[PDB]
């Protein structure tokens, strides 16, 4: 036959040694990529911080943690925070930012942990829920549609809900997918939560299974600053994968995870929307409200 | 032609996922197999801690972390410690223990960086030299001749010398090679370091390349307590290689590495060693001390 000899299993570590693609050109400019964002917005600092002031919640859970930028902020701002992500890699980056500042009281109550949508109930003791449970940069269109049915979808929601104590939040949101899809492009640099100082170019491939949107991948092409000769930038790149979540969909999504037992309102990039506005949003926010 | 679409580039990571090969057969086995190495050796901790003292070593640099349990053993014994290591999922053990007990005072103190032994110089600021640098574990072996000749082993051999003061030590050590070499098999459970409580087979492949010993590859086949039906055992494997190292062949590498001016000595499982002596080590440790 024809056999294939490994130096050593996918997914194993050896002390010593870089783990196995943490050096690709991909994972180099996914390092300068995830670290161009985290320039709060004036907007989305405001829109947030007011959101959980005005419904006076303390106790928060961030379920999208990443590199802990919007966590970081909630832990200043005076709120007790819980931080849970899957991704290694990225808590990598909050993990270090809490030990800088383990020194602050603050930073020293500040628990990030490790979990899953899957399995989010066994994996974080909800206690009696949470006032407020947090998912935003477009966080949940990351998780793909593997068996075809959004039960996985349904799975993570109904998990997520279920850490929202009643007449809690939960302030979820992805990106309009639904102007995406129909023009097949999604502009570059449309961040409403974090102004990139990073410029770059996006290659946007749709796949249709049968009549059925399936993926969005988009092929970041970031342009490094001086990796060219004479000060000169380089161009890099790397892609990343997106499921195709539309306002309608999605909408029936999260309110079926609260057994339709809630409040449910969608904001248009930061203000209210309003379907046939002349408004195109590039995200949009669903603020929900555990009723019952 | 025929292309490959890849979801999302080798490397990168995203929020609410988990990382690409971190739910393996064999990343599981792995994880299992590096948490049953942590039941340090009475032998161990009395060779290691009194040459230390004795020696009058207070300063040490541990730069083959892993999960931190030679570190935290001489973060425990009262040392001043800084360990690196150039994998992020080992040493993700090593930052979760320092947090758990950043309430003891020595925990707090504790120091855990990335660096790689060829770029050691430019990861971790020397200073004026350590008393101590540690290498334990057959860690060295790690590290593959990508080049043909040593010379990646060469450049990471001075760069770890270089992190010596004068009068300092160096510490680190190789199984012996040569035994497995003319034997072919690698002995399973003979850990000087750590007695091991799980049951495992070993399958050795060694691979020559033009009549020089290249690698040894090491196919673990790890008996996983319950994961059978009524209570039976399950089994996985997982492989990791390592460099051949012979005792005269390394001898040579690490006196070179100071120069000759230094002082060399290699033990054979902590006791002296001569050769031809009828006893067969299964761990070579040399024990440098930086005379120039």
């Amino acid at each position: 036959v024809d056999s294939v000899y490994r130096t050593r299993s996918l997914g194993v570590a050896a002390e010593g040694i870089p783990d196995q693609y943490a050096d690709g050109e991909a994972a180099r400019v996914w390092q300068l990529y995830i670290g161009d964002t985290r320039s709060r917005t004036a907007e989305y600092k405001a829109w947030l911080l007011g959101l959980l002031r005005q419904h006076g919640c303390h106790r928060v859970l961030d379920v999208a943690c990443g590199t802990g930028v919007d966590s970081i902020m909630l832990v200043e701002e005076g709120f007790s925070v819980t931080s849970v992500d899957a991704s290694d890699k990225m808590l990598k980056y909050a993990l270090k930012e809490r030990w800088n500042r383990r020194k602050e009281p603050a930073f020293d109550k500040w628990v990030i942990e490790e979990a899953n949508w899957l399995t989010l109930d066994k994996d974080v003791p909800a206690g009696d829920g949470f006032d407020a449970v947090i998912c935003l940069g477009n966080s949940f269109a990351h998780l793909p549609d593997s068996k075809g049915d959004q039960s996985e979808h349904r799975l993570a929601l109904k998990n997520i809900a279920s850490m929202v104590r009643p007449g809690g939040l939960l302030v979820i949101d992805h990106k309009n997918y639904d102007y995406i899809l129909s023009t097949g492009c999604a502009p570059p640099g449309k961040n409403i939560y974090y102004k990139s100082d990073l410029t770059k170019d996006i290659t946007t491939s749709v796949l249709t299974v049968n009549n059925k949107a399936h993926m969005v991948t988009l092929d970041y092409t970031v342009q490094v600053p001086g990796a060219g000769r004479d000060g000169a930038p380089g161009f890099s790149k790397f892609r990343l994968s997106y499921y195709p979540h539309c306002l309608a969909s999605f909408t029936e999504l999260v309110q079926e995870a609260f057994g339709g037992r809630c409040q449910h309102s969608v904001l248009g990039d930061f203000k209210p929307y309003r379907p046939g506005q002349a408004y195109v949003p590039c995200y949009f926010i669903h603020v929900l409200k555990k009723t019952g």
